[PDB]
């Protein structure tokens, strides 16, 4: 896919707001992936012994690790799909060491739609949605088609 660049321009316009606080955004969305789908928090061996949403907004290790997640995200998006560079280390940690499930990547982009809706009404109608997920559709295609280069493909 290709995004316009008034699409890119929607996608931009609400991560700056994001970019005013991004470890509360980075909580915020891994509390709702860890709470929605639970399976994803077993992934993590830094934190699959948190237990409740008080622990989870109470552990500095997640929270530092929230921040360096949507760090990468936003220089993602930034590139506006030239985003080749970016990903290569990206899909080759998530596919080999990890073993990260593209449906996983999807669980993930669901709780960045559901935490901008929540936090940024104002700046995220229906248009800014859609073109949010383009962006994030463009990324999950991207990095599936890297996974099947190195092997993994999941
Ligand atoms: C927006 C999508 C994602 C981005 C941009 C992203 C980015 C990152 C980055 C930058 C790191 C640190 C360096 C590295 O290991 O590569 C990381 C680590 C990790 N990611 Fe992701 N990630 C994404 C989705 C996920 C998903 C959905 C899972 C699990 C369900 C996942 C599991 C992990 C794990 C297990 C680690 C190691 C964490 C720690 O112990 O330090 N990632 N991720």
């Amino acid at each position: 896919m290709v995004l316009s660049e008034g699409e890119w321009q929607l996608v931009l316009h609400v991560w700056a707001k994001v970019e005013a606080d991004v470890a509360g955004h980075g909580q915020d969305i891994f509390i709702r992936l860890f709470k929605s789908h639970p399976e994803t928090l077993e992934k993590f061996d830094r934190f699959k012994h948190l237990k409740t949403e008080a622990e989870m907004k109470a552990s500095e290790d997640l929270k530092k690790h929230g921040v360096t997640v949507l760090t990468a995200l936003g220089a993602i998006l930034k590139k506006k799909g030239h985003h080749e560079a970016e990903l290569k280390p990206l899909a080759q940690s998530h596919a080999t060491k990890h073993k990260i499930p593209i449906k996983y990547l999807e669980f993930i982009s669901e709780a960045i739609i559901h935490v901008l809706h929540s936090r940024h009404p104002g700046n995220f109608g229906a248009d800014a949605q859609g073109a949010m997920n383009k962006a994030l559709e463009l990324f999950r295609k991207d990095i599936a088609a890297k996974y099947k280069e190195l092997g993994y493909q999941g």
